[PDB]
């Protein structure tokens, strides 16, 4: 719901997997990490703290899918 | 010298090489996210070096792949 948060990410990465039945579920989610970040660490606008705590949203959505 | 650009491509390409499973990009993919869970979780580095290092790590990426 809230924008770039821990369910945003977990929103994400599961409907990523769901559209992507041609790759290894671990592979797609891999996939959608690297850009993800990739795309934050380029941002030049966003504080510090705030870039590294979406970055940190990201990885806690991709540990809770990745139980599942 | 540590956490710099040449550092992650020669630690993408042991990876790479070193890896069994999994061929070049999905290698590079899985090691990327290993080490930024790592970089994330520290707790004792101002976040801003933090930050620098996951850059470094991206350029390494951006330069082995297109490489």
């Amino acid at each position: 719901s809230e924008l770039f948060s821990v369910p945003y990410f977990i929103e994400n990465l599961k409907q990523h997997i769901e559209m992507n039945q041609s790759e290894d579920k671990i592979h797609a989610m891999n996939s959608y990490y690297r850009s993800v970040v990739s795309t934050l660490v380029q941002d030049q606008l966003t504080k510090n703290a705030v870039v590294l705590k979406r970055i940190q949203h990201l990885d806690e959505a991709y540990n809770k899918v990745k139980r599942g």
